[PDB]
């Protein structure tokens, strides 16, 4: 069917999103890879994740919007409040075509169209709407251990591969507001608006600093002035499960990236029967296709900086970025 637009879909029940994606486009990330298209991201993860075989909650069922008065008063939660300002007037404009839930998964698919470098993934529709709020301690915390971030996804059907792929990369178009002392849009790597490896280099090297004038629990020291870093990605880095992962996607953007999509889908998922769901993968946007060189060391970093963790194999022999030290950008707040 081809819709108004011109864009022909498998099901024409897909053109009523169209004019969803051309708003969330043009009016709530403007074409960029700034903090509200960080925000509808991570909003995928607090939603989706949200479920567990014992404990319940719906999973990607948009209960984080539609319950948010009790979801945001979760620990886990802590920030969400700020992204649904941004996001949510715009779930609401578009909740005659589609439910929440829906919403959420189309807005982080195209949130991640606006950043160089990030898959198209696929998209369906179908998800009924949210019966309750999640349980609290269903949202994974940056202090949680390995152990305990494997068993939550593992028990969820991703496997480590997958789990690495989807934690690493979300982080590397990410910044932390909640975490340093009074400061916002925080990068966890040198470059939040690039869809890269950077992530995996920044938090592989030995930290020595802390940003601002005091810790968050589940915060670590960086290496890179201007960033910062969680326990559970420094963790993740270093353990024996996962460090070999880690190390895997260093310098490895397309396979990062090819893993990470097929992640958030399976993410999309969650609580769904994929029975009753319909394809409308055609009305997100085109990739913008990946166009920086080779992952580096950051300015003034050399291999013995790196926190040798996978066994397997020795850390990529990466040549180090020209220049002198300098701090990363902080990312500026859409609300
Ligand atoms: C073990 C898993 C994870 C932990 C513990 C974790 C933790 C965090 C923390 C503590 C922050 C900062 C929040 C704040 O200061 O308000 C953050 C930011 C973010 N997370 Fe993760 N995260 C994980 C997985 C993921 C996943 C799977 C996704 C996406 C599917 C994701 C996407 C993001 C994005 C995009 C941001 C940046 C938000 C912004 O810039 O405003 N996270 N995460
Ligand atoms: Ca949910
Ligand atoms: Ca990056
Ligand atoms: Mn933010």
């Amino acid at each position: 069917t081809i819709c108004a637009d011109g864009t022909s879909v498998a099901n024409g029940a897909c053109c009523k999103l169209i004019p969803v994606v051309k708003d969330l486009t043009e009016n709530l990330f403007e074409g960029e890879c700034g903090d509200a298209a960080h925000g509808a991201l991570r909003l995928v993860f607090h939603d989706a994740i949200a479920i567990s075989p014992t404990l319940g909650g719906g999973g990607a069922d948009g209960s984080i919007a539609v319950f948010n008065a009790t979801e945001l008063t979760f620990h886990a939660n802590t920030g969400i409040d700020d992204v649904l300002d941004a996001v949510g007037p715009f779930l609401l404009k578009h909740s005659d075509v589609m439910t929440p839930g829906d919403f959420i998964q189309l807005a982080g698919a195209v949130s991640l169209t606006q950043c160089n470098g990030a898959p198209r993934v696929k998209f369906v529709m179908g998800r009924p709407p949210p019966k309750a709020a999640a349980p609290n301690l269903l949202v994974p915390e940056p202090f949680d251990s390995v152990a305990t971030i494997l068993q939550r996804f593992g028990e969820l059907g991703f496997t480590k591969e997958e789990t690495v792929a989807v934690i690493g990369g979300s982080h590397s178009v990410a910044g932390a507001d909640d975490i340093v002392p009074n400061e916002q849009g925080i990068p966890f790597d040198q470059t939040p608006s690039i869809f890269d490896t950077q992530i995996f280099v920044d938090v592989q090297l030995r930290g020595t600093m802390i940003p601002g004038n005091g810790t968050t629990e589940g915060e670590v020291e960086t290496a890179v002035p201007g960033t910062v870093r969680l326990q559970s990605d420094h963790l993740l880095a270093r353990d024996a499960s996962t460090s070999c992962i880690w190390q895997s996607f260093v310098n490895q953007q397309s396979k990062m990236a090819q893993v990470f999509g097929e992640a958030i889908f399976k993410m999309s998922l969650l609580g769904q029967t994929q029975s009753k769901l319909i394809d409308c993968s055609e009305v997100i946007p085109r990739a913008i296709p990946f166009s920086h060189g080779p992952a580096t060391l950051p300015p003034g970093q050399t291999l013995k900086d790196i926190e040798q963790a996978c066994a397997a194999s020795p850390f990529p022999t990466l040549s180090t970025q020209p220049g002198p030290v300098t701090s990363v950008p902080a990312i500026p707040q859409a609300d």
